[PDB]
């Protein structure tokens, strides 16, 4: 229960790229704790982030980010010699800005939104191998006053997997009726997808909720997405529909049949989920 | 005509039936199933009880997008909310108006262009049921929405329009000046792009800009994937006049192989120049 | 540069459809100077354009435009005999209109937007051959008061090529830090794509810029698009990021690996590009 403050802090974090089991690779904030997706990075508009990056891996790796402000030296491409050699370290810097009126009279959009970072050098100079291996994660940049959620869950459609998981293994997320639940939805790889949530719905705009009665944004429960698309939203769990095992899945039929499905488990306050019997 | 405030409790019967050629369809009366299924129209606030009967020999279900439904009306075998052969079940859809929540945020209303479809035939995601034709449109209107003269539903289902054989339309007729509503739904395996000659719409809830402050892009071509639904109203012939106005998927092999139809816009005298 | 005036002029131009080398086909405003993409057409809402069209080729050809007001005789399809026979001429007329209140109290959208024209009869009755061969070009319709760019660049994803160019050959576009640069981005053919620009971002609305602090449009740097989609935007070159070779590419991973890539070369005021060697 709260809102994002105004930003402008200089922030620091250590990040590592590490091999994981089965040919996978992940980003982590502590050694041996790499995850797919990588760790959620949250900033308020105006914040600067210095990522003190370490490549623990035996092959080059990079960190490229969407939406945020970065100089070429933090592009994270071989083009710009801003990759990281094996065993090497590098500080990537991401800046963000508030919205404001330009001198030419136009309005400059702020950095706020649902973004993501990923590798750009593993396998190919566009990171095809590193992204396939799991080198991706979410970045939320919040505008002053944006509503904060009770929990945030990241769902990545990477080719024919969710979060590089084996088919038919979710992931599942739990909430209680009334929780404000934030979804970060990212796509990667070769395929288009359509993200669908049973029992819930959001506005197709920056925050996923209408700004008020004048917001003409479409309200949807199904959204087409392709490689490197990112969007997000906040829903009220069970709003107008109640507790239950609410499925979410890609709606491309073969993709849902092959396992691109998971559960949003919404509990009443007493913890019950009517009719859930897996 | 403009939509009123909703709030009524409404009722329909619906049946799932086998149709010719391994197809299956929904209908509001027995032996009268259609593909797409019947158009369901509600005002925000309405409740709909669908007294549903599975007349076929395989399980079927009814799952809806966008509307408010309890988990018992999800329409999946996972919840045992499917309908066994010969069975019946009442699925209930509710709808709500927009309004501010107690937490201070704005809750969107139910209004928009939605759809219902099977979730259990062939697979536990309805792949065979959707392929066979078990889909239909639902429109929920907001108080004050302008009402159209006609509503036409165009479903891109895999490589087909409305499960029709290639190059068989469908076509739709209007008169210049008619306010025509299009419901545009996609199902199956493929992405598509919907395109209309001679006409354009806003990429927002209603397909019409709300006024001069609406920044929505105006378009005549829209990418869509399985279970996407959108809709819009056009003034037939507005700024362009009468004629056989093509619509089609703009994916080139799809338009070449048959996902094309005609919006046949008539002069007042009933004729179409150039057709 | 400034702002678009109110429209309402009646304009005329010659257009030719011509064969080019390698089995290609292009539109041009001067005989012998066709190009792929075709010439940029720019109109202010309310303007009329009479295109005096000549088919110099040995196959029937047409001119079909998106978004604009055209009568059935300027549809440019075989079904109403508005194609152009080999050697023939025809006047295609495009009209446009301002937004306005209808007498019924509803709001009529204006013609403004990022549009395109292309063939509709070469090879198939949907122009599959003509489009593949290069018969496509951009149309911009501006609203009174739209900000004018310093330059406009057109990027067409046509099947697996950019602008029918051999793979890995760009195109590249040059700008100086602070330039107001306009991108028109058109897709054609068989495939879906995702368009991504490093170092830059835009608003997913008509103009690509937020109208002000009440515009809830998502700000993005990645956008899914399919055959005959058109969108555009304006960016301030290097805004918040500095000079550099800023890659743009399809983000479908194999497409970026197969050469659907180019460079937005943003130069320092001294004309140099840091970290880039030509
Ligand atoms: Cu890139
Ligand atoms: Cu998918
Ligand atoms: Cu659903
Ligand atoms: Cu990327
Ligand atoms: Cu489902
Ligand atoms: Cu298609
Ligand atoms: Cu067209
Ligand atoms: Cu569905
Ligand atoms: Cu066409
Ligand atoms: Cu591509
Ligand atoms: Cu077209």
């Amino acid at each position: 229960a709260g809102a994002a403050p105004a930003g402008g802090e200089v922030r620091r974090v250590t990040m590592y790229a590490e091999r994981l089991a089965g040919g996978q690779m992940g980003y982590g904030l502590e050694k041996g704790k790499a995850s797919i997706p990588g760790p959620l990075i949250e900033l308020n508009e105006g914040d600067t982030l210095h990522v003190e990056f370490e490549n623990t891996m035996d092959v080059p790796v990079s960190l490229h980010v969407h939406g945020l402000d970065y100089e070429i030296s933090s592009d994270g491409t071989k083009q710009n010699k801003s990759h990281v050699e094996p065993g090497g370290t590098r500080t990537y810097t991401w800046r963000t800005h508030e919205p404001g009126r330009r001198a030419d009279g136009t309005w400059r959009a702020g950095s706020a939104g649902y973004w993501h970072y990923h590798d750009h050098v593993v396998g190919t100079e566009h990171g095809t191998g590193g992204i396939r291996n799991g080198l991706y994660g979410p970045v939320i940049v919040r505008r002053k006053g944006d509503v904060l959620p009770d929990a945030t869950h990241t769902i990545v459609f990477n080719d024919g997997t969710i979060n590089n998981r084996p088919a038919h293994t979710g992931p599942n997320f739990e909430a209680t009726v009334g929780d404000r639940v934030e979804i970060v939805m990212i796509t990667h790889g070769e395929y288009y997808h359509t993200f669908h949530m049973h029992g819930h719905h959001w506005a197709d705009n920056r925050t996923g909720m209408l700004t008020g009665p004048d917001d003409p944004s479409q309200v949807i429960d199904n959204k087409i997405c392709g490689p490197a698309d990112s969007f997000g939203f906040q829903i009220i769990a069970g709003e107008g529909v109640g507790a239950g095992a609410w499925m979410y899945h890609c709606h491309v039929q073969s993709h849902s049949d092959m396992g691109m499905v998971g559960l949003f488990l919404v509990k009443k306050p007493d913890g019950t989920i009517p009719g859930y019997d897996p």
